[PDB]
């Protein structure tokens, strides 16, 4: 399959070189997989989700996305136009309020929720979680992310936007999950992206067009935007039978475009997510 005039990030994930604008992918498109988006929620009624999105949990007085951030992330995972895995099922877990804030205890509860709730969903090709959130180091937050991964969910988490070493942030610093840095259209590390030995992979994170609340669309930037590219890629690869939740991060790193990014600090991986699709 080929989507012409795709967002640059989708084109990049299917390309050995920057500067192209068509997204190429196997038509299976993540069918039979599920991705949980743990964030501010998802506007499920957005035409771009085609009935494939559902709120499953909230810790606040509403499950609606009153922010936009979660809807944007969900769109990059699996909207028809802006998504990597255009046939995946999307499940929203609102651990962040409409200001994008959340107490660590609520975030941890949301991760443990997904670890159980996947047993209530039909996801024969496998389960992914995209966590576009972060705060300072907390062993408890890291441990929750490790449990979620351990339960059989491919966990992708944002490295953070501090232009700092991700070892000081959680869940970014958790070794057993997939920590994702952000890059730009010109294959440079995004200026805000955290870095460090704890990073596993880079994905497109600067100027990312995707869905927003009120049925609209928006371009925004963050390691929160790179993460769902990787989450979506994982879902896509799992439906293709190429990998499993346990080894998808490893598989993505093994099959990445290597040594192509600039401004990568010494000791940080130079690996950009790539679907290796031969059209
Ligand atoms: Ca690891």
């Amino acid at each position: 399959a080929a989507q012409t005039n795709a967002p640059w990030g989708l084109a990049r994930i299917s390309s050995t070189s920057p500067g192209t604008s068509t997204y190429y992918y196997d038509e299976s498109a993540g069918q039979g997989s599920c991705v949980y988006v743990i964030d501010t929620g998802i506007e499920a009624s957005h035409p771009e989700f085609e009935g494939r999105a559902q709120m499953v949990k909230t810790y606040y007085y509403s499950s609606r996305d009153g922010n936009g951030h979660g809807t944007h992330c969900a769109g990059t995972v699996g909207s028809r136009t802006y998504g990597v895995a255009k046939k995946t099922q999307l499940f929203g877990v609102k651990v962040l309020d409409d200001n994008g804030s959340g107490q660590y205890s609520t975030i941890i509860a949301g991760m443990d929720f997904v670890a159980s709730d996947k047993n209530n969903r039909n996801c024969p090709k496998g389960v992914v979680a995209s966590l576009s959130l972060g705060g300072g180091y907390s062993s408890s937050v890291n441990s929750a992310a490790a449990r979620l991964q351990s339960s059989g969910v491919m966990v992708a988490v944002a490295a953070g936007n501090n232009n700092a070493d991700a070892r000081n942030y959680s869940p970014a610093s958790e070794p057993s999950v997939c920590t994702v840095g952000a890059s730009d259209r010109y294959d440079r590390r995004s200026s805000f992206s955290n870095y460090g030995s704890v990073l596993d992979i880079f994905g497109p994170g600067t100027s990312i067009l995707s869905t927003w609340i009120g049925g609209s669309t928006r371009s925004i930037s963050g390691t929160s935007m790179a993460t769902p590219h990787v989450a979506g890629l994982a879902a896509y690869l799992m439906t293709l039978g190429k990998t499993t939740a346990a080894s998808a991060c490893r598989y993505i790193a093994d099959t990445a475009n290597k040594g192509d990014l600039s401004n990568i600090p010494f000791g940080t991986v130079n690996l950009l997510a790539y679907n290796n699709y031969q059209a």
